[PDB]
């Protein structure tokens, strides 16, 4: 909705209100093998919620599709509205950010990652540039070694005064297919594309929960993604209000 105080708030809350479309473009070299993704679907930051579907449109996708998760739109959390004014990734719309990252994966390659995040009309749309290096031929990700799921996990978000902009590193644990687990260290930075200003955030964190599924019809290689992302990690306002 739209009734905020702060203006600000308001204009970046008017641009979602109500189910946004989503269209994710990924060009991607893995150890020499290149491959492009495409994604559409749509976000509710109302809930949360992102509803995606990804297709490898070069063929086989040479990694685990769980490994891109995290690449393949921060803007549709749902931030409380006691938390709306720390939310950088609305307040950088329409015309959006660069997300970069660079992925290390505990005992393999790492991925290096950027991405753009902006509105094309009514449509909100990421647009990566991925590239791996360093992978084993025969570990987890090359290998495919990895189960088809998500686990629950929560992320701490910093302003990056400096950069007009936010960072975060958090860890991934992926589960490999024996019940043991591969680690992928995330580090990420946010910065706006447009020169007006944003909201820099306290720190807080993102709640964040995936379900992975296939689509039956499908021939392609293929991602269904019911993803939610919520903020927390604020208290109210002044105080507790319920005490």
């Amino acid at each position: 909705h739209h009734h905020h105080t702060d203006p600000m708030v308001s204009k970046g809350e008017e641009l979602f209100t109500g189910v946004v479309p989503i269209l994710v473009e990924l060009d991607g070299d893995v150890n020499g093998h290149k491959f492009s993704v495409s994604g559409e679907g749509e976000g509710d930051a109302t809930y949360g919620k992102l509803t995606l579907k990804f297709i490898c449109t070069t063929g086989k996708l040479p990694v685990p599709w769980p490994t891109l998760v995290t690449t393949l739109v921060l803007c549709f959390s749902r931030y409380p509205d006691h938390m709306k004014q720390h939310d950088f990734f609305k307040s950088a719309m329409p015309e959006g950010y660069v997300q970069e990252r660079t992925i290390f994966f505990k005992d393999d390659g790492n991925y290096k990652t950027r991405a753009e995040v902006k509105f094309e009309g009514d449509t909100l749309v990421n647009r990566i540039e991925l590239k791996g290096i360093d992978f084993k031929e025969d570990g987890n990700i090359l290998g495919h070694k990895l189960e088809y799921n998500y686990n629950s996990h929560n992320v701490y978000i910093m302003a990056d005064k400096q950069k007009n902009g936010i960072k975060s590193n958090f860890k991934i644990r992926h589960n490999i297919e024996d019940g043991s687990v591969q680690l992928a260290d995330h580090y990420q930075q946010n910065t706006p594309i447009g020169d007006g200003p944003v909201l820099l955030p306290d720190n807080h964190y993102l709640s964040t929960q995936s379900k992975l599924s296939k689509d039956p019809n499908e021939k392609r290689d293929h991602m269904v993604l019911l993803e939610f992302v919520t903020a927390a990690g604020i208290t109210l306002g002044m105080d507790e209000l319920y005490k």
